[PDB]
């Protein structure tokens, strides 16, 4: 993931301009290979017309590259590209918010499952742990980054996500499936387990917990689903297809015939097709963008850190479920105790954004004392 | 279903170029029947013109040739494409969407509906068998795979998702629709029993049961409706009418006219028209797209695996609700016990991934000690 | 509803093409009549031009074609066809998803209202159906078709929708408007009879049985609200002037000019504009898209059939609550019993579909021993 | 609100050119002052360039002329038209799916809030009457035709929304923001106070009254919303500026040049520019459906009908909280008592729609006998 | 936030050529120095080309500039600008979606909270303020204005969000990750506590208050992942390329060549190109709404009041649940106590919004006496 959000706060001047001075995550680094093999088939394509055809031979490329420049278009790219690319980007957006967080129910669970001792301790951690295995059980399925981090369940035992016993567990329960959903059975019987031995006061807290779990389960079964439902290859292919017969049909449609023969448009031999260069960027960078996003837990500069994500979520459960169970700052009156309209300072830097409340668009509106008479 | 997932983790060199080397659900298999066809007629006009024809027939030939190129239009055909191709894909996506799982019904029904004895693993068996039934059922209705699979529901006994007495019930309850919904009313049923005879201890638990039920039978309805309230006809039509249009007109404004005759853009007769083949390979893929997506549970390469998913569910639920029935791994401190901040450790492939957080995009302002003041 | 989901399960030779062959909620049947009139007008003017007019209104005639003529133009018309029937058509779905359907709330009656004596049927039957008359009601509201079977309450109550008791008590609550939300009120206020009688054994479950009776609440009131607020006249009428203003235009600027006087493109006058009929086909098919979409509770042959779903409703729902009320198939151990892995047989037809199992893009990841070591 | 559902039911011949002759809410009335300006302008410019102008200065007009014609496009215009417009109606359709309706609600204060005494009379109304008043405060706040029946909240005393007393406590509790939330605290605070008194019998129906009263909240919060941030102001103004800038441009590059110069598409000078009116329709109406539509609470003919749901909401709140508390029709055993398969009848007008079931897509697949065997 | 929905409520004669007339949050603001740059620049193109150049130059020039025109295509850069910029809208809506409102929240707090006593009122006052401080937590984190204002957690301290004692915990909790997170854990602890003193008298409350909080929790994190998550710079990157790229052939290919030349297309040397600025003003502003809008929480004119939402949202909770908590108006009979269809009073100036009702669509609908009879 590159962030950019600090550097585009306000529309100022150029500020997608600056943009540009980027390489991380950028166009250049995305489409770079496939400009240059490009440039240098353009090239080539030019140094062959130019030395060694005959003069036959090059009135007839000539004819040639003006009909190929005849079939120059771009409604049809531009329009599949503007579709595909919007769903790729919105199946990118999708998985973003497929991600499981367990701050839902790490508060749930530091709240509801009681006691401070050592069996109160193990049960909010275990508990914790398995909605965190569960997710990376799903996220080592789809992700290259945490797969080559945790390549097999051995990994997971070695790196604390999994104990042995659960590891045994695992390989006993085994099916020709993926077993990601192991862990949210596993933490209904020891939530009922809690619940029936007095950890859990009330079956309201308990129904509360396993609806944050199965919110959980259902994220992570989508996640699945996008890994495994690809967008339809014929889709992909299409899309491809239009992008690079339109720059294939560049690299003889848009060669600068012979000055001498005084051709429409081409009266000049400038070298460098400067604005086929320019829809290469275009085009290319475009389809870049879905080829980039199409499968967002891979290892592109944008792909999603899926390896943060589960280093935060596991400290953040641990400490949320343990150190933080019935452990809060004193209760004393607040600053506006017997404020009745409190009103927070700004500071210099800020004061400028204090703003008169909207009361509402119909707030001004001006009507005459007969207007607002109520008739009978 | 084809997965390319892997194939395009990362925005690699050539990305979607390799994805043209596919043959399973490829543009290829889906369109090389259509394409010799339309080779075959557009070789034809081209021989008869070449050779049946006399001088008057052809001049008045190549006047409707360029008439005909003259009528050539990809503004209307690419945009009606994106629009339908686009209504077709979020159906597709949403028909997935409404896939039946039973992972958070059956952690329900293993956590709450209790007793190790026989009764106990009867009900909770009988009641996510019960799921997997309706769901099975809707899906014979909608999926030609399964239905293949499961011609009668005489096939679901001898499959064992029916059992002889239910197909019994089943058969005195016929009314002339489909009884999809009935194995719904016996889960409510049962659900009820089981929790005045003691088995679900809470009717809140009861409740729970019923609303994950529920979610799966709304499903089962939008599977239903889809496979009913077909895309309307006249919209396939108009989108098939203006593709068809485009390549018959094709089949003589593409021809290449008699050189001889030295006609704008007729400069030279290469036999073979690529661009006109490459604007084929184009729309008429895009079109394939909405033909094979349009119902997602057929036989297509790229329809959704139900068999592979009914099999799946079938196992995983029976297991979850039976074999892991208050059956847990071994509650165990974790590694990271007394370990406030956990760092699990990355491996050599993955130590790059190891990310420092992002604190927000406002983390970085500077501001002046005056600027940072409280005004009065 | 013309459904065609099961010929196009596979995208086959011509799949699409195939579909042109239908009548029955087809393009043909929708535009036949404005396709005969352009064709008389398009006609008449040919004649006029041909045989009334003079030398110098010829001339005059044919400046005028070519100025029409250059005057024709697809992308705004194409463009806004492709919004204004995109919004149709999200519309039409939404409408389709606001259709009630008791299921959900029939499983919860049969379940959770108690009694196998007559007052128990009494209380079931009479839930149920006044949800089924509250749908009843907004949907004869809606729709032309059930209107035409229920032209009065005084019908509702001879078909059985509604006793005279019932007939009764909403004329006494007469309010100048539509009174479709009355049996909501009546089912929460016997509902609360229910419990408070015993026939409820606990309010969660009365909780439960309101939610899914207020959830059929809500798709009533989105049915009468697409009913309400039809799409702005103004852009209609925008999208209308658009199409019939192109072939008006088309009336005069599509006339084959006088061969005689070599007019660039009227080199020769073939009596039937095809292309323009083409494009007829296209346009006017698209905007029929919409026009039979816009009320999807009208008489076109695709508009949703609600007199069939009033009845199966009501048929399915009265057996759900009173037939099937603690009516369970014999509970006994399944054919997977014990069968840890059970694999439900295939047939010959369907042996093909079975799949190994898809167990996550990561899984053929290749990694060196160095790579997966754990480093300190 | 303009309804013309019922004249749109089928896609009759000319369905849409029928619209064609409405003026309420027509394109005809949002645009003819703008038009009858551009027929102004458009004709001085011709006057002009006919009369007052020279020689010279009339050829150098007639380049001017030819030069703005050359600059007159379409596809920009057309596509941020379509964008932009789609945007509006989107959160049109938004606008109106967050106007509070307090049926649900209602419902549930019937069924739940005991007494057929003065003092649950009273509960019941209080409680119905706070949701209706939290309505009306922020539809006030947002809707010009409710702020001009209320245009002081002495108006909503007298108009029976508040009482006195309920006056007064606003006044007390009054802060510099709109202090449309506070009738939910004070339904929270009253229905709080119910059930301690024992006129609410349950918790959980205080957990349910409570949701549907936030869940009115959320809608007036989202109704808020769309009055304070409105569209950004930018996004307009590109719009209006392309549409203005292109008919700015056509009223000198849209003018007939004089026919003895013998332009190219100026060979005759018919004095109406009919199709550049006819873009004038299409453009500025698309245009007048945001316009319209950009503010949904205003006094347009298409503006929701907000004052007749104030009016409407409260009646019919009213009769169900107090009228219809406990009052329900006679149960007695319905026409279909004992028949197990209801066939409510059809009239003469609708018997044409008494449907068959469609039992799904596979219903018809034919397999061989062979085919159907399970194989071992 | 410039808010002019007032000035848009009716589509009056040049609705949005008013709001042409604005400067803040305007067209003009946002673009006027990218204007005046490419002014410069192309008058010292027009100059260098009109006195620097030789003649031979100038033939150069011109052919290059012929060359440029004949290469400014505006369906890609619209194309690629619709989308683009319909994202970051969508996008920008999203977050104003994501905004946290402790309306229903506080609602609960002030009713399930009990207690009047100085417990009661410290412990709705700090549950209520521990919402407030994770609001204004993430707030800070995404928000340049709030973070001017709250630079550090000391600021939060001294401006009464956050007491010491409450700063010092968070101290002591510190993970390298954004805190936010924190006060949701605090608040299910403090609300778990106060079930347990007899503060909260059903669990069922609890769970409420806890969905409540959690729900704010959800939008913090959205807020916290469109914060993280840009927009993929290659997106950003491709769409600037091609607007900048448009404009910098605009640079030579919109020159006037010197009009004794002759050229098509040059005849008149108008020294101001007014319709390349147009096209400056539509395509760079139609990017300026992307660039205001991709992060709405920084200062520009249009983005989010954050600073004040804070402020109201403080200052109306703590009201909420202090002032408020068991504090209501006297309840009396309404007005419309013995009025069975009661019908509120309009004002002179609302009379003619007094609408009938809508009945439904199939109202009107005429049928026989013999169409209405139901066949047997
Ligand atoms: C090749 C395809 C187009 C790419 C052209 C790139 C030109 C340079 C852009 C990158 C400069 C980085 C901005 C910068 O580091 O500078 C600093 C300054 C603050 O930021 C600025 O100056 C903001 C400058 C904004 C551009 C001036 C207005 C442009 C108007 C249209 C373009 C035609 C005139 C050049
Ligand atoms: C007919 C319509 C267009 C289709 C043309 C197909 C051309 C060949 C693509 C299929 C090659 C498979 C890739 C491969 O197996 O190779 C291996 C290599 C790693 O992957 C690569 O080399 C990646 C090569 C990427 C292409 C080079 C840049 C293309 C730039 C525009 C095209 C114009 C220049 C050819
Ligand atoms: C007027 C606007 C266009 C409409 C033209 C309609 C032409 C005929 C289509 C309707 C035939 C029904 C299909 C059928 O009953 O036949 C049976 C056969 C199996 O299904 C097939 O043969 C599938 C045939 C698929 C067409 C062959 C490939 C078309 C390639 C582009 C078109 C240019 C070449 C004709
Ligand atoms: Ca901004
Ligand atoms: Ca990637
Ligand atoms: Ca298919
Ligand atoms: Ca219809
Ligand atoms: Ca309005």
């Amino acid at each position: 993931t590159i962030t950019y959000t600090s550097q585009v706060a306000n529309a100022r001047l150029g500020s997608f301009s600056r943009l540009l001075l980027c390489w991380r995550g950028s166009i250049y680094k995305l489409l770079y290979g496939e400009f240059l093999i490009f440039l240098l088939c353009y090239y080539i394509i030019r140094f062959i017309y130019r030395l060694a055809l005959t003069e036959e031979q090059q009135l007839m490329f000539e004819k040639l590259t003006l009909y190929c420049d005849s079939y120059i278009q771009l409604i049809p790219i531009s329009f599949v590209l503007g579709f595909y690319v919007t769903l790729v980007v919105t199946r990118w957006w999708n998985q973003y918010e497929n991600l499981p967080w367990p701050d839902r129910l790490m508060s749930l669970v530091s709240g509801f499952v009681e006691g401070k001792d050592e069996q109160g301790r193990l049960l909010r951690r275990t508990l914790i742990r398995y909605a965190n295995l569960g997710n990376v059980l799903i996220l080592r399925s789809v992700s290259t980054a945490v797969y080559k981090r945790f390549p097999s369940a051995q990994h997971l035992v070695q790196a604390g996500f999994m104990t042995p016993a659960e590891h045994k567990q695992l390989e006993k329960l085994s099916l020709p499936h993926n077993m990601f959903w192991v862990p949210w059975v596993w933490f209904a019987n020891l939530s009922m387990k809690a619940w029936l031995g007095g950890r859990i006061r009330d079956p309201i807290l308990l129904q509360s917990l396993l609806n944050e779990m199965n919110t959980l389960r259902t994220q992570c079964g989508h996640l699945y689903a996008y890994d495994w439902i690809s967008i339809p290859l014929v889709y992909t292919q299409v899309v491809t297809v239009a992008v690079y017969s339109f720059f294939l049909t560049c690299l003889v449609g848009r060669q600068f015939l012979n000055p001498a023969k005084a051709y429409p448009g081409h009266e000049l031999d400038l070298v460098v097709p400067v604005f086929t260069f320019l829809q290469f960027f275009f085009y290319v960078g475009w389809l870049k963008v879905a080829e980039q996003l199409i499968n967002p837990f891979g290892e592109d500069d944008d792909d999603f850190e899926t390896n943060w994500i589960v280093d935060r979520n596991l400290q953040v459960s641990l400490l949320a479920v343990d150190e933080m169970h019935q452990d809060l700052p004193r209760m004393e009156p607040d600053m506006y105790w017997n404020k009745p309209e409190p009103q927070p300072p700004y500071t210099a830097a800020s004061a400028q954004f204090r703003r008169a409340s909207f009361m509402g668009s119909t707030f001004n509106i001006s009507l005459n004392k007969e207007e607002m008479e109520f008739q009978p």
